[PDB]
């Protein structure tokens, strides 16, 4: 019935795909949602429309969209929304709801995440 | 004698400057560091090189860098060891350290703000 999608910026470089894949892994781990799939905006694959079709094919009628970003940005106000048919401006999903989430932003987890890695913790 | 700069993406949009504000401004309010500044590496300024400046100028000795990103990538990997002269391509003193710290990674404290955020929390 609902599907997590994570959504994460993508480089040229293999870090950023690796940390989407770990942290899928651990939302699995979690037993929280029936379907949880990645996609990567830029040059990685699965790509965002990937992610979303394969939760579609997987019967997700509800499809939660976390982008796993800092801040907003260019990437999570234009790009993402546009390729998840969000905004008037190369794929379309029929009859499903997608919902949008929020990125991260001034956690006070990201500050003890910050502090932990001050001290190489 | 100790300072933490934190340093991060910085944006054509202000959302990536007003979270580094926001962080830098929750980890002053714990009071565990002399001194706190922060830095962009592009689009915006504070910079850099500014923020170590400034840190040097207040007395800092040893100066913590922790990229507030994600996951490596060029601009942890390339851009910013160079911007902190840590690697042969700023005229930091040899009577000061810089310690460049790791990101954030795949932290299970940001599975938790995923799953706060996919429930819109």
């Amino acid at each position: 019935m609902e599907a997590l999608v994570l959504v994460g910026h993508g480089s040229r470089l293999p870090y950023s795909k690796e940390l989407l894949v770990k942290l899928a892994e651990k939302v699995k781990e979690r037993n929280l949602f029936p379907i949880v799939e990645i996609g990567l905006m830029e040059f990685s694959e699965p790509t965002i429309p990937q992610a979303v079709k394969k939760a579609i094919e997987q019967g997700a009628k509800r499809i939660i969209v976390v982008p796993v970003f800092l801040a907003h940005g260019i990437h999570t106000t234009r790009d993402i929304p546009r390729l998840l048919g969000l905004i008037e401006d190369l794929e379309i999903p029929e009859d499903v709801e997608i919902i949008y989430r929020e990125p991260i932003g001034a956690d006070d987890r990201i500050v003890d995440i910050i502090i932990d890695r001050a001290f190489g913790r």
